[PDB]
């Protein structure tokens, strides 16, 4: 039977099942206020999706001057076309290699660049901004967004929405490695996952998929969304609540120290947006800590909410084309005050 919702985390997480359901905020803002992040499934039925493809991008796009990063090392890879990260996206036979001839796991930086997602895409804009679920919150004039009504004392977001593209990691040793590494914003998030790409030329890497997913803590019911619904996996999040940020700061800087980093008592590793906490670091912030996490795998067609001030790291295992907006919704506006 179709249901409003359900529950992820061992009941921890709402799942609201349909994104344009007028009564979602009576759910919604109770998970919300107490510093949760929430799950919305559905939304690629309400897009069209012939606007969401790899390959359009390329054709419309291709010529752009572009740089990406190696997620595997962070090294840079400067002014090169946009088309050279688009037609590797699926094909591995396609893709860059690094000095020792594997394919390089690539992220496309910064595009499209600051604010201009409108401007260079404004039918991708509409057909986005008109099917963003909690609209009163996620619409950039909603009824419960301050973005547009706040003043200097608090900062405000950019204009989005942002693109998010990047390659799946493939090996036992990329597990360790994040697509985005540990950061917080001071604004709210919505993150829609509007493409997943499983490749060709290396498609059989379907198995350490399961092991990453399984090693990355996700609950028992999330691991039945992939055996009984074949839905398609995208990328696999770890998110903290934002009263936690401190004692996260306090692990990284006595791990830093143990590594033979030299840093000063004060600094901060979550600004830094250098950490990926992998099996071993997860587990430490919960012994050492007593710092629990939401392990979120984001299929395709699902907004994660992420609040205010929560540090969060993504790791793709497929490859994926993710959009976000922020807004300011009043349960969070605190995080983004200047004074006090
Ligand atoms: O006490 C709180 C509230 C959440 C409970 N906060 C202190 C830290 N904080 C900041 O430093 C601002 C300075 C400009 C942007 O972020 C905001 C949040
Ligand atoms: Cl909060
Ligand atoms: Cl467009
Ligand atoms: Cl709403
Ligand atoms: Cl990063
Ligand atoms: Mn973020």
């Amino acid at each position: 039977s179709m249901t409003s919702h359900s529950w992820l985390c061992d009941g921890r997480l709402l799942c609201l099942h349909d994104p344009s359901n007028k009564n979602n905020w009576k759910i919604f803002r109770e998970c919300w206020k107490q510093g949760q992040p929430v799950l919305v499934s559905g939304v690629h039925k309400k897009l069209k999706s012939e606007l969401w493809k790899p390959e359009a991008f390329s054709q419309e796009f291709g010529d752009q001057d572009v740089d990406l990063v190696n997620c595997r090392n962070c090294a840079i890879i400067s002014d090169v076309k946009v088309r050279d990260f688009w037609d590797g996206f699926e094909i591995i036979c396609k893709r860059l290699r690094s000095e020792d001839g594997q394919p390089m796991v690539l992220k496309l930086k910064d595009w499209p660049p600051g604010e201009d997602f409108r401007d260079m895409m404004p039918t991708r804009f509409e057909d986005l901004m008109e099917n963003l679920p909690l609209p009163e919150y996620t619409k950039r004039d909603g009824r419960l967004n301050l973005a547009s009504r706040l003043p200097s004392y608090f900062v405000r977001p950019d204009l989005g929405p942002k693109m998010y593209n990047a390659y799946g990691l493939i090996t036992a040793e990329d597990r360790r490695v994040g697509t985005t590494n540990l950061h917080l914003d001071v604004s709210d998030a919505v993150n829609v996952m509007v493409y997943v790409g499983i490749p060709i030329g290396e498609g059989a890497h379907d198995e350490e998929v399961l092991k990453t997913i399984d090693e990355g803590d996700a609950d028992e019911v999330t691991k039945e969304r992939i055996h009984d619904h074949k839905e398609k996996p995208g990328a696999l999040w770890h998110i903290y609540a934002a009263k936690d940020a401190e004692k996260i700061r306090e692990l990284l800087r006595k791990v830093g120290e143990e590594q033979g980093q030299e840093n000063p008592p004060d600094h901060d590793p979550i600004h830094d947006q250098s950490w990926y906490l992998d099996q071993t670091l997860r587990k430490r912030l919960y012994e050492e800590y007593g710092v629990q996490g939401w392990a979120i795998v984001q299929f395709l067609g699902d907004a994660v909410f992420i609040p205010a001030g929560a540090p969060h790291q993504v790791h793709n295992l497929y490859s994926c084309i993710k959009v976000a907006e922020d807004f300011v919704s009043p349960e969070h506006v605190k995080h983004c005050f200047r004074l006090t």
